[PDB]
């Protein structure tokens, strides 16, 4: 599900990229850019969190 919106956002992209003068274009890419990070720090802080329970499995061995 993190794929589709690396897609979304290339996608959000190219078109912007081709018509910049177009807001609507311009607001839909911010909004799915956001959308990707926002995403990908929920991922990357519930990794860390999950690695502090495994670092307290790991020194209780």
């Amino acid at each position: 599900g993190v794929d589709n919106l690396q897609t979304q956002v290339t996608e959000a992209l190219d078109k912007l990229a081709a018509k910049p003068s177009d807001p609507a274009l311009l607001a839909a890419y911010q909004s799915k850019l956001s959308e990707y990070n926002l995403y990908r720090n929920a991922q990357s802080n519930t990794a860390k969190a999950f690695k502090d329970i495994d670092a307290a499995i790991i020194q209780n061995f």
